[PDB]
């Protein structure tokens, strides 16, 4: 099973910019989603949830097919609340029919990203949309109420070793959980890039805690919250390590994060020899728009 990267056909850098404009001019405007944090947060959660379905045993699922428009991957209870970010990115699809759903729902984490005063993350076009019969099964998404083994050996499937998953996790700095959606209440509504994941994990009082969905997460006096997933990354000597490196050294985390997430994005993709290098964009903040 292989997935060749086909460029969009006769698009070009210029294109592609257009619809990363489109998507964070509208990030910008429309700024009062869930309190005032804006859509940010929940579209990098779609990218990530979109990418996340690989398997690097048999090449299934991962962004390339843009499968999640299908009702199967749409409602699996995983993704709950991502409806919100697809809802978002529809009316650019509209403006914009020409590009694949894989390369929307991908680049709209990109954008988010970026416009959240993040790093660069180069970006790949060429995603494919494929049939619905191609679309991943449910389950193959992470669970929350779990320890560092399960958090390592998950990662596995995606090929990420200790440090691609510590970086990934950084994005928990971003945004919150919902108890109607997850099962967890509570977060920053932080919708600036930063490393402060790590230093919150390493400076708060943390305490263990039954929620009102009857699921056990770690509560700070600040009003922070960890998940089981996200606190274990401070009880396992390798990823400590880690994330004490990435609380002292902001640019290391950019750097790291900005790597890690772009191979998450282009997991199971082949791109030939041919294709186009990864494109950087610039930020509205960039052009002077
Ligand atoms: C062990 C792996 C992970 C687990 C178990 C996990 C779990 C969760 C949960 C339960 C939520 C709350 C969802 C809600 O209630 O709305 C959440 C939020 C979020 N996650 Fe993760 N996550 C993981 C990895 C990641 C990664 C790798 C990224 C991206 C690089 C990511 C980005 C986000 C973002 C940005 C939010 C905030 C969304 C919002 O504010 O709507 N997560 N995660
Ligand atoms: C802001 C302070 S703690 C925190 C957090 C920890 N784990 C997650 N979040 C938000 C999404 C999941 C976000």
């Amino acid at each position: 099973l292989v997935h060749v990267a086909s460029v969009e056909k006769g698009r070009s850098y210029e294109d592609f910019q257009k619809v990363y404009n489109a998507i964070a001019l509208k990030l910008r405007e429309d700024d009062e989603y869930d309190n005032y944090i804006g859509y940010g947060p929940v579209l990098v959660r779609l990218a990530w949830h979109i990418s996340g379905t690989w398997d690097k045993h048999d090449n299934t699922g991962g962004s390339y097919g843009g499968t999640y428009r299908f009702k199967k991957e749409f409602n699996d209870p995983s993704n709950a609340g991502l409806q919100n970010g697809f809802k978002f990115l529809e009316p650019i699809h509209k403006e914009f029919p020409w590009i694949s759903s894989g390369d929307l729902f991908s680049l709209g984490g990109v954008t988010a990203v970026q416009e959240m005063q993040g790093p660069k993350i180069p970006w790949r076009c060429g995603r494919v949309d494929t049939p619905e019969d191609t679309t991943p099964d449910n389950g193959r998404l992470p669970d929350a109420d779990k320890d560092a083994g399960y958090v390592r050996t998950f990662f596995q499937r995606l090929n990420m070793n200790d440090r691609e998953v510590v970086a990934l996790m950084g994005a928990h700095a971003l945004g919150k959980t919902h108890l109607k959606n997850s099962g967890y209440e509570g977060g920053g509504a932080n919708n600036v890039f930063t490393n402060e994941f790590y230093l919150n994990l390493l400076n708060e009082d943390w305490k263990l805690e039954k929620n009102d969905a009857n699921n056990e997460q770690w509560d700070s006096k600040s009003g922070y919250m960890m998940l089981p997933t996200d606190y274990s990354l401070i009880q396992d000597p390798k990823y400590l390590s880690i994330v004490k490196e990435y609380a002292n050294d902001q640019d290391k985390f950019f750097k790291d994060f900005s790597k890690a997430f772009e191979k998450l994005l282009e997991n199971g993709i082949t791109f030939p020899k041919d294709a186009p290098s990864p494109f950087i964009f610039k930020t509205l903040e960039e052009q002077g728009l």
